[PDB]
Protein backbone atom coordinates (compact mmCIF):
# COMPACT_ATOMS: atom_id res chain seq x y z
CA UNK A 1 0.00 0.00 0.00
CA UNK A 2 0.92 3.64 -0.17
CA UNK A 3 3.13 4.48 2.81
CA UNK A 4 4.42 7.64 4.47
CA UNK A 5 1.31 9.72 3.67
CA UNK A 6 -0.71 11.15 6.58
CA UNK A 7 -3.77 13.40 6.77
CA UNK A 8 -3.38 15.98 9.56
CA UNK A 9 -5.90 18.49 10.88
CA UNK A 10 -5.70 21.58 8.71
CA UNK A 11 -3.56 24.59 9.61
CA UNK A 12 -1.98 22.65 12.47
CA UNK A 13 1.59 22.86 13.71
CA UNK A 14 3.41 19.55 13.91
CA UNK A 15 6.94 18.45 14.61
CA UNK A 16 8.92 16.16 12.36
CA UNK A 17 12.15 14.50 13.44
CA UNK A 18 14.49 12.14 11.60
CA UNK A 19 17.09 9.64 12.87
CA UNK A 20 19.65 7.66 10.90
CA UNK A 21 20.81 4.03 11.30
CA UNK A 22 22.63 3.16 8.10
CA UNK A 23 25.95 3.18 6.32
CA UNK A 24 24.44 5.49 3.71
CA UNK A 25 23.56 9.15 3.82
CA UNK A 26 19.79 9.55 4.20
CA UNK A 27 17.78 12.32 2.51
CA UNK A 28 14.42 12.85 4.23
CA UNK A 29 11.95 15.04 2.33
CA UNK A 30 8.75 16.30 3.96
CA UNK A 31 5.95 17.41 1.63
CA UNK A 32 3.07 19.56 2.84
CA UNK A 33 0.46 20.30 0.16
CA UNK A 34 2.40 18.11 -2.31
CA UNK A 35 5.17 20.75 -2.19
CA UNK A 36 8.44 20.22 -0.34
CA UNK A 37 8.44 21.76 3.16
CA UNK A 38 11.64 20.50 4.81
CA UNK A 39 14.67 18.40 3.91
CA UNK A 40 16.89 16.52 6.36
CA UNK A 41 20.13 14.87 5.32
CA UNK A 42 22.73 13.00 7.33
CA UNK A 43 24.51 9.76 8.03
CA UNK A 44 24.66 7.82 11.26
CA UNK A 45 24.66 4.25 12.52
CA UNK A 46 23.88 5.39 16.09
CA UNK A 47 20.35 6.78 15.84
CA UNK A 48 21.59 10.35 15.47
CA UNK A 49 19.01 13.09 14.94
CA UNK A 50 19.61 14.21 11.36
CA UNK A 51 16.85 16.83 11.49
CA UNK A 52 14.02 18.24 13.55
CA UNK A 53 11.62 21.01 12.67
CA UNK A 54 8.15 22.41 13.35
CA UNK A 55 5.87 22.77 10.35
CA UNK A 56 2.30 23.84 9.71
CA UNK A 57 -0.17 21.30 8.34
CA UNK A 58 -1.41 23.68 5.66
CA UNK A 59 -4.80 23.84 4.03
CA UNK A 60 -5.18 20.17 3.17
CA UNK A 61 -3.45 18.48 6.08
CA UNK A 62 -1.76 16.16 3.55
CA UNK A 63 1.77 15.50 4.80
CA UNK A 64 4.10 13.12 2.99
CA UNK A 65 7.50 11.72 4.01
CA UNK A 66 9.95 10.54 1.35
CA UNK A 67 13.35 8.92 1.96
CA UNK A 68 16.11 8.43 -0.61
CA UNK A 69 19.70 7.27 -0.22
CA UNK A 70 22.04 8.28 -3.04
CA UNK A 71 18.97 9.27 -5.03
CA UNK A 72 17.30 5.88 -4.72
CA UNK A 73 13.97 5.93 -2.84
CA UNK A 74 13.98 3.74 0.22
CA UNK A 75 11.14 1.35 0.88
CA UNK A 76 8.77 2.77 3.47
CA UNK A 77 6.63 1.41 6.30
CA UNK A 78 4.30 3.73 8.18
CA UNK A 79 1.40 3.94 10.62
CA UNK A 80 -0.41 6.46 12.80
CA UNK A 81 -1.21 6.06 16.51
CA UNK A 82 -3.55 8.19 18.62
CA UNK A 83 -3.34 8.13 22.42
CA UNK A 84 -6.18 9.34 24.68
CA UNK A 85 -7.86 10.56 21.46
CA UNK A 86 -5.61 13.60 21.50
CA UNK A 87 -1.91 12.74 21.07
CA UNK A 88 -0.95 11.76 17.51
CA UNK A 89 2.20 10.03 16.24
CA UNK A 90 2.85 9.57 12.53
CA UNK A 91 5.61 6.99 12.21
CA UNK A 92 7.82 6.10 9.24
CA UNK A 93 10.64 3.62 8.85
CA UNK A 94 12.70 3.10 5.70
CA UNK A 95 14.99 0.47 4.18
CA UNK A 96 17.81 1.36 1.79
CA UNK A 97 19.25 -2.14 1.46
CA UNK A 98 18.78 -5.80 1.97
CA UNK A 99 18.71 -6.53 5.73
CA UNK A 100 15.21 -5.09 6.15
CA UNK A 101 15.82 -3.43 9.50
CA UNK A 102 13.71 -0.49 8.20
CA UNK A 103 15.52 1.84 10.59
CA UNK A 104 17.91 3.38 8.08
CA UNK A 105 15.96 6.62 8.30
CA UNK A 106 13.28 6.76 11.01
CA UNK A 107 10.84 9.71 10.96
CA UNK A 108 8.39 10.70 13.70
CA UNK A 109 5.64 13.28 13.29
CA UNK A 110 3.86 14.38 16.45
CA UNK A 111 1.03 16.82 17.01
CA UNK A 112 -0.35 18.90 18.56
CA UNK A 113 2.42 21.12 19.83
CA UNK A 114 2.39 23.72 22.57
C1 LIG B 1 25.09 -0.18 8.53
C2 LIG B 1 24.12 -0.72 7.48
O1 LIG B 1 23.87 0.30 6.49
C3 LIG B 1 22.94 -0.11 5.47
C4 LIG B 1 23.29 -0.82 4.20
C5 LIG B 1 24.79 -1.05 3.93
O2 LIG B 1 25.32 -1.83 4.68
C6 LIG B 1 21.60 -0.30 6.15
O3 LIG B 1 20.60 -0.64 5.17
C7 LIG B 1 21.80 -1.46 7.06
O4 LIG B 1 20.54 -1.67 7.71
C8 LIG B 1 22.81 -1.18 8.15
O5 LIG B 1 22.30 -0.08 8.93
CA1 LIG C 1 18.57 -1.40 6.34
CA1 LIG D 1 19.91 0.12 9.45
Amino acid sequence: ATQGVFTLPANTRFGVTAFANSSGTQTVNVLVNNETAATFSGQSTNNAVIGTQVLNSGSSGKVQVQVSVNGRPSDLVSAQVILTNELNFALVGSEDGTDNDYNDAVVVINWPLG
